[PDB]
């Protein structure tokens, strides 16, 4: 009928009770334009996981959502308001993992399913650059021989790689604490060299400021390596769900 469905790139805070605050990328379906954005909002329903229709309320419009977005620094090539479109994945989705372990589950699943997963190489970091690391080729090369690439990547190479269509599963795994981290790397990977403190403080950063990115999160115990068997679960499931395309 009427609707179509867009795709947030910026932060929103209600000032209407029947209004829907929102965080970026999160999907609406927008159901009325309520004669056509004049009341400078629209009717949208929140599109939750696995795409059921949520909650329902007022959003703002094309014109003030593009004005919001001017204010904060988010750096994103992206529109405000991201037309999107429902899609069936037609290829094996490279994975990214964030988190306090990620190397361990990189590692692990690389070794363990060689025929489903491969750690896709990386360019080296370039001396005196910033906080353009894995080519588009080398993932290309992983993709066309069926397997899934494994990514070691920065939050802001998922952005641009959801930009350029190329939708990355990202997992994140959610630490229980600091001591959980060391605990888990005294258990998993004794001969690294990396820092629990300095990892832990990386997933709250992470989790605070880019939770946004993460297609689904496994929160680790630090007792046992349940997280590896769920890892290998979610990955699949994540992998046959619909993607939410950019429309055009």
């Amino acid at each position: 009928g009427d609707s179509f469905y867009i795709r947030t790139h910026f932060e929103y805070e209600k000032e209407s009770p029947y209004g829907l605050s929102f965080n970026k990328g999160e999907v609406f379906r927008v159901v009325d334009t309520l004669y056509n954005g004049k009341l400078g909002s629209w009717l949208a329903i929140r599109i939750g996981k696995n795409h059921k229709e949520v909650e329902r309320g007022i959003i703002p419009n094309k014109n003030r959502a593009e004005q919001l977005a001017s204010v904060q620094y988010v750096q994103t090539k992206f529109p405000a308001y991201e037309r999107v479109v429902l899609r069936e994945a037609g290829f094996l989705r490279p994975v990214t993992i964030f988190g306090p372990i990620a190397d361990v589950a990189r590692e692990k699943l690389a070794r363990e399913e060689p025929d489903i997963y491969q750690i896709a190489k990386s360019e080296p970091r370039d001396a005196g650059t910033d906080q353009g690391i894995i080519r588009l080729h080398t993932i290309k090369q992983i993709i066309d021989q069926d397997k899934h690439a494994l990514l070691d990547v920065t939050p802001n190479a998922v952005d641009r790689l959801n930009y350029a269509q190329w939708y990355p599963i990202v997992v994140f795994l959610n630490p229980d604490s600091k001591q959980g981290v060391k605990t888990m790397r005294m258990r998993l990977c004794p001969e690294s060299r990396k820092s629990a403190r300095k990892l832990y403080e990386r997933s709250h950063k992470l989790r605070k400021n880019n939770h946004h990115l993460f297609t689904t999160t496994i929160n680790l115990n630090s007792m046992n390596d349940g997280w590896y068997g769920a890892l290998k679960e979610a990955i699949q499931q994540q992998q046959n769900q619909l993607v939410w395309v950019s429309e055009g």
